[PDB]
């Protein structure tokens, strides 16, 4: 990933989403696209993005249905262009195997969630996650994401999924989180509000890429 | 809920939805919308299907983010048309507040998914469940979905939130879940593929009506 900095497009407005990603292209090559864009603007702002920017696109969608209607949530992604697409843990193996199945069909790949990052995972989600991490190497998950907010939490994600694996991690910024402090853990680091509320977006973004080179 | 029966409208071309809706719409009053219609024709399909059938919308989005994130989920759902929005337990109790929160705000409902009604909800859903649904509780949610294919937990889940909170079921028919039993603890039933894939599905409909008055 481009500088190891993914840009969280959650701005709502397609003028807006768009004005700032453009600003801030020139330090990222992926784009984290969620519900609150697509649903405010639809699916084709996904095929819009990657072919003004060039980037790639992860679907944020948080995938967590059973399996049948995963499969049909991933294939409607995945036709709209997105590269990736990021699946809850939490429903199970195969709701995640569904997932699987579709990106293989389709040429596409699973991240897989296994910790989320705000106060309220700690509540029934972090009990569970090393488990669901290690459900997801033996589903053959190849990229994961994980908290942050909790560098230790990170850390032992890190150790289940071993070092080949690929992990993203958001709450960096905004929620809390420290660039370096994640990169010692994770391959890349998620960042929306504190790039995209910014004054200067593309200056908020150098900024954090100034201190990822400096580590 | 007319005839406790709730048309889960999970096929993907707007022809198709519409033809079966408008088939089966003598027989319910509420129509659950999800991501495979909404992401495949667009979350303006929800204010045609609610003004051209009268029905109430209800968006099972399975909102399973951050606090932040969810209050804009639920905020372009409910700007769309939608009545009400089924919500993951499993992010915790702040990520169930912020839509509680937008719904108050907007005058609209939220339901709380406290176990899902496939395979792998057993493995981490299952054990968490009643926690989920005693948090729901003391957050006053009101409405409730719980497994038509587990009827002993969803007797559970109806003795956590007492006789005056709504309940809803999914499961019923192409999981393997019965009409009668589990109305014998939800108000009304989800049903899907069951209806929508039937060769006529105002039949498969009307038979399963038949079923629910006889109990
Ligand atoms: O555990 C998770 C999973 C995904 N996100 C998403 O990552 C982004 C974080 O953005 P921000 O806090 O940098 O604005 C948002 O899109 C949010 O939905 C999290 O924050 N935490
Ligand atoms: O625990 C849950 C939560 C929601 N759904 C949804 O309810 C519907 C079930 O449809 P069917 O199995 O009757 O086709 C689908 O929209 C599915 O996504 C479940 O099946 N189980």
């Amino acid at each position: 990933v481009m500088n190891r900095l993914i840009l969280a497009m959650d701005l709502m407005n397609r003028d807006d989403a768009l004005r700032v990603t453009g600003e801030v292209r020139e330090y990222i090559d992926t784009v984290k696209i969620g519900y609150p864009l697509v649903l405010s603007e639809g699916m084709d702002i996904i095929a819009e993005f990657r072919k003004r920017f060039g980037c790639r696109i992860i679907a944020d969608f948080k995938v967590a249905d059973i399996p049948e209607t995963n499969e049909k949530i991933c294939r409607a992604t995945f036709k709209a262009g997105a590269d990736a697409i990021i699946v809850h843990g939490f429903p199970g193996a195969d709701s995640v195997r569904a997932c699987l199945n579709v990106a293989e069909e389709m040429g596409r790949e699973v991240f897989l969630l296994t910790e989320m990052s705000h106060p309220g995972a700690e509540m029934f989600i972090q009990g569970a996650a090393d488990e669901i991490a290690r459900m997801g190497v033996d589903l053959g998950v190849k990229n994961y994401v994980g908290p942050s907010t909790r560098p230790e939490r990170l850390s032992r994600l890190r150790e289940i999924i071993g070092q080949d694996s690929f992990l993203i991690s958001p709450g960096v910024g905004a929620q809390g989180g420290d660039p370096g402090e994640t990169l010692r853990f994770a391959d890349a680091i998620i960042v929306g509000r504190s790039i995209y509320l910014a004054d200067n977006p593309a200056a908020a973004a150098a900024g954090i890429i100034e201190s990822i080179k400096d580590l």
